[PDB]
């Protein structure tokens, strides 16, 4: 089974803030991007106990529209403006899945805004797939 990380603590925020406006989120709030690109949030503590393929899920709010997020994995770009759909609300927190190559111990994942800002980002979950 998986890991939670939360987006608000353990994290490193550029352009993008913590808050609790909406209601429904997991640990003490969420992360709200607020630049339309390069707001970005960075964990820097993904600690995993193999090397392959990782499931990660994004826990996230998006009221209307399509934002898409550039994706580094350890320091380097490994998806280029992927879509966040819609989930409806504010207070809609809907999950995405993304497979991405990670290595085993400590690795870092960075989530960045490239010209649509971002959806209100929660926690993700590290799964082996
Ligand atoms: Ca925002
Ligand atoms: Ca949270």
């Amino acid at each position: 089974t998986g890991t939670t990380y939360e987006a608000e603590t353990g994290t490193t925020l550029t352009d993008a803030v913590v808050e609790t406006l909406y209601p429904g989120y997991t640990g003490s709030g969420y992360v709200n991007f607020n630049a339309y690109t390069n707001s970005a949030i960075e964990w820097n503590a993904i600690n995993n106990m193999t090397t392959g393929t990782k499931n990660v899920k994004f826990r996230y709010a998006l009221e209307s529209g399509t934002r898409n997020l550039d994706i580094y994995v350890n320091g380097t770009k490994v998806l280029s403006n992927e879509p966040f759909t819609e989930t409806g609300s504010w207070s809609t927190w809907g999950e995405k899945t993304i497979q991405v190559a990670m290595n085993s111990g400590v690795n870092t994942l960075r989530i960045v805004t490239t010209g649509t800002e971002g959806p209100n980002m929660d926690n993700i979950t590290v799964t082996a797939s």
